């Protein structure tokens, strides 16, 4: 749990695993403390992994028998925040808007406080992210020196019907209903991306600096969750056909938030709370 990355430099590693069956979330956090004699600041690389269940559900609408609903994650939320004035968020990955099916990036470190969030010469330490986001797009929703938040949202779909936007109210609505079971007014699982039928496996990185001797502890709040949309499929007769309608941002910030405290001196980590 201690890796030597060079003369006067080492990485002290800690991990925290925290799950919520209520939110359907697992936070697998890697806390890599960068101890370097040539770097005048405390530094910590946080690798945010785990799982966010999609919580996709299908149900009959009110007292009807012609209207069926699909409650699905329009977006996944991944957020990190500190309330410490002595901490600075110095880099994070992914930085830019990315629609690639797979997101794989590397953070590099070179002795003397040199971080290369660009991916010449080798690194003293590296950390890699890797996640799949088929039909979704990743982009930073918010950033400042104390926080970063990504949105991984429904983007572009090709179902059995054609090329659709993640905002299109007809998205996931079936052409013909299979039965009166509410699932059956919506496209089968092989027409659904994994982020809709199963969930998201996040892989995000953030690096923070801390002014040495300004305080031994800092709190970090990490949030993992979803913004749920509701798609209604209405059976009509022209023999039966389905017409789609959407309640966009039906349930926002359905998130599991965990508060962590790091000790810069002892490299120890506690969980202070969660919802």
């Amino acid at each position: 749990n201690i890796e030597n990355i060079g003369d006067g430099a080492e990485v002290v590693k800690r991990t925290e695993d925290t799950s919520s069956d209520k939110w359907g979330v697992t936070q697998n956090i890697q806390f890599d403390f960068v101890k370097d004699k040539k770097y005048n600041k405390d530094a910590l690389i946080l690798k945010m992994q785990g799982f966010i269940n999609s919580k996709t559900t299908y149900y009959n609408y009110k007292n009807t028998d012609h209207i069926k609903a699909m409650r699905w994650p329009f977006q996944y939320n991944i957020g990190l925040k500190t309330n410490d004035p002595n901490v600075d968020l110095i880099n994070y990955l992914p930085k830019n808007k990315i629609d690639s099916v797979n997101v794989s990036q590397t953070l590099g470190y070179n002795i003397g406080g040199n971080f290369n969030s660009g991916p010449n010469g080798s690194f003293n330490y590296s950390k890699t992210i890797s996640y799949n986001q088929q039909n979704y797009i990743s982009e930073v929703e918010h950033q400042n020196s104390k926080s970063v938040q990504w949105g991984i949202k429904a983007n572009s779909f090709i179902t059995s019907l054609g090329k659709m936007s993640g905002h299109d109210p007809n998205l996931f609505v079936g052409y013909k209903p299979a039965s009166q079971n509410p699932r059956d007014y919506f496209v089968p699982d092989n027409e659904l991306p994994p982020l809709v039928h199963s969930g998201f496996n996040p892989s995000f990185i953030a690096t923070v600096s801390h002014e040495k001797g300004s305080g031994d502890t800092s709190e970090f709040e990490i949030t993992y969750g979803r913004n749920m949309d509701v798609t209604h499929a209405t059976r009509r007769t022209t023999n039966s056909y389905l017409e789609g309608s959407r309640i966009h941002n039906a349930f926002v910030n359905r998130n599991y938030t965990v508060k962590y405290e790091v000790n810069w001196k002892t490299h120890e980590i506690k969980v202070k709370g969660h919802n």
